[PDB]
């Protein structure tokens, strides 16, 4: 017994909705969202997860590509970014304006690459208060993101190869 629905589980969103599901439990934060950079430098709305009391940010499509200047390369090397508060970052520039609405008081990012390529990044925002990430929590969370590459690598290839069939 495992519910036919479970066996028929093959939705691309399922595998994605899961990662974030664990992230919340793993990081033990208050809010978490998944975003990637498609061929438009736009934060792809992979999956959005917001704890009770907070609205769904999925209604907000990351307009800021951040592609400008150096940045993508930062993750291309597996750089770790931990900002207790994006408020003390890039002042006098576009940030709080687009970050205030989401009520994101904490910003944590971890690089996720596939076959030496940039796919996306997992972010965890605490809407209740800014928390200092734990050395172990960062590594564990980074592992969760790296895992997605394992699946994507298989599907991304198999899915594409299938069409070439
Ligand atoms: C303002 C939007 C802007 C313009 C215009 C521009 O040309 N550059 C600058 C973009 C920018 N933003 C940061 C800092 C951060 N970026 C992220 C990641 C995101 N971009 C998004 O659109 C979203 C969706 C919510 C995210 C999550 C984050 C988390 C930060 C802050 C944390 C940190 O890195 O400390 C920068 C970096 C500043 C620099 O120039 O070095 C730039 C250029």
């Amino acid at each position: 017994m495992a519910a036919v629905q479970l066996s028929e589980l093959r939705d691309r969103q399922a595998i994605f909705e899961t990662l974030v599901a664990k992230g919340r439990e793993l990081l033990a934060c208050d809010r978490v969202i998944v975003y990637a950079f498609d061929d438009n430098y736009v934060g792809t709305v992979v999956a959005e997860s917001v704890a009770e009391g907070w609205p769904q940010a999925r209604d907000q499509v990351i307009e800021d590509p951040c592609f400008r200047e150096h940045w993508v390369e930062a993750y291309r090397q597996g750089r770790i970014q931990a900002t207790t508060d994006i408020f003390k970052a890039g002042l006098t520039e576009c940030h709080l304006n687009q970050l205030r609405p989401l009520k994101v008081r904490a910003n944590l990012v971890v690089p996720m690459v596939i076959d030496d390529q940039l796919f996306g990044l997992l972010i965890a925002h605490q809407a209740s208060e800014p928390r200092q990430w734990q050395e172990i929590e960062i590594d564990q969370f980074s592992e969760l993101a790296s895992t997605g590459s394992l699946v994507l690598e298989r599907l991304h290839f198999l899915e594409q190869t299938i069409a070439s069939l």
